[PDB]
RNA sequence: GGCUUUUGACCUUUAUGAA
RNA sequence: UUCAUAAAGGUCAAAAGCC
């Protein structure tokens, strides 16, 4: 049945039907991926005189993270390209190796190695960050969508684990700072994005599954006038780091918790030092400016300049009105009615 | 306890691109 | 050598479903 009608004791049973990938969903799409990855290593840039080359093409969101719904999760990639040498370059520039890349994909379409249909692209956009489209091939069971987008690969070769060299935050921070664009190149370090969930617990990222699948179930009431989605994707991180750090807890009282999070959203300021830290001055300043911002602050663990708050209220406004009312369904109700509790959360310092 | 799936960790191999 | 995407082999763990 629907998650709204389906109690506490069976949204573990509810995770397993419905939101965990089954072997062909999950194998269909890295067949695409590969087909996609393919292209744009040894056919998109081979038409330029000046060679332009992938250093790497990293899987990223849920799909890179584990934490994909089954038939529903696209494929995010983030194409790096050797040429593009900044972040300066890569906000000006990205436009041309977007259409290059669909010049290159509408040109391999007419030659019937696969079908590529692109997004609406409704609002002109000034300067789009990614490349979406659903891809199509006879070798596919099924249709892949895909965001694509090209980046100036600011860690380099990465090692998993490392902290990246404060001095690549602090080239960030000015870049940003001088366009007045905070949060515009998550996408250069999308590896420690998808870092920061790969090794979660399993259960973890259930939650965050059924997490997820509720923020997209308001989808259909609210339409986009919501908080992004990776706010509640790292709300449920927290929730879990503070609340119970355990393999095992029931994911009931997980589910709660970031219902009762969402409405304690005017006082919500996380942010965690995965991969920066307070150490560079530069850095630390940003930090606490982003820090000063009203509520809700979720600051990437990524990227010190994003708060994936989104600085909207009536966004919060409007998942709160939703968290609520959610509160009164089986979900986190005990088989006598009674909740079943969120997590006691610990301070964090 | 048994079966299986999902999610990673570690060690190898191949194709491809890069440094 | 390293990094990336897919595939192949091996080991280990976590959670879940079913019995
Ligand atoms: N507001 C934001 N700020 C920073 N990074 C963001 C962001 N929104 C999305 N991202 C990054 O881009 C990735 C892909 O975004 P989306 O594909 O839109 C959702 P997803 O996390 O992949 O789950 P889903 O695609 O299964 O719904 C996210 O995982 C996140 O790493
Ligand atoms: N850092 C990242 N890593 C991986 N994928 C990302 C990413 N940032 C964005 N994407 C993917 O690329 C898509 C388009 O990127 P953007 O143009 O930045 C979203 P947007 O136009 O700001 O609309 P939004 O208001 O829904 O965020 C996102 O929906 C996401 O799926
Ligand atoms: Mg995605
Ligand atoms: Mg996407
Ligand atoms: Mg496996
Ligand atoms: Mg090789």
């Amino acid at each position: 049945m629907e998650l709204r009608h389906t109690p506490a004791r069976d949204l573990d049973k509810f995770i397993e039907d419905h939101l965990l990938p089954n072997t062909c969903f999950r194998t269909q799409v890295k067949e695409a991926i590969d087909i996609v990855c393919r292209f744009l290593k040894e056919r998109c840039f081979q038409g330029t005189a000046d060679p332009v080359r992938v250093s790497k093409v990293v899987k990223g969101g849920s799909s890179g993270k584990g934490t994909t719904l089954r038939g529903r999760s696209d494929a995010d990639l983030v194409v790096f390209l050797t040429k593009l040498t900044s972040f300066e370059d890569q906000l000006r520039r990205r436009g041309e190796f977007i259409q290059e890349i669909r010049r290159q994909l509408e040109a391999c379409q007419r030659e019937q190695k696969f079908k590529v249909t692109f997004e609406v692209q409704s609002p002109r956009r000034e300067n789009p960050r990614a490349l979406s489209f659903v891809l199509s091939s006879p070798q596919l069971q099924q249709e892949v969508e895909f965001d694509v987008l090209p980046a100036f690969d600011a860690l380099g070769q990465w090692t998993p684990g490392y902290k990246p060299n404060p001095e690549i935050y602090v080239q960030l921070i000015k870049e940003c700072k001088s366009r007045g664009k905070e949060g515009e190149f998550s996408t250069c370090f999308t590896e420690l994005q998808r870092d920061f969930l790969r090794n979660r617990p399993t259960k973890l990222k259930s939650l965050i599954r059924l997490v997820k699948h509720w923020y997209q179930t308001c989808k259909k009431t609210h339409g986009n006038k919501l908080p992004p989605q990776y706010a509640l994707e790292l709300l449920t991180v927290y929730a879990w780091e503070q609340g119970s750090r355990k393999t095992d807890f029931s994911t009931a009282q997980g589910f709660q918790t970031v219902l009762e999070l969402v409405l304690k959203h005017q006082k919500l300021c996380i942010f965690w030092e995965a991969y920066y830290d307070f150490t560079n001055p530069v850095v630390g300043r940003c930090m606490l400016q982003q820090l000063k911002k009203p509520r809700p602050v979720i600051l990437d663990p990524a990227d010190p300049t994003g708060n994936v708050g989104g600085g909207d209220t009536h966004s919060w406004q409007r998942l709160a009105q939703e968290a609520r009312v959610w509160l009164g369904y089986p979900c986190c109700k005990n088989l006598d009615g009674s909740l079943v509790g969120a997590w006691t959360m610990l301070q964090k310092i």
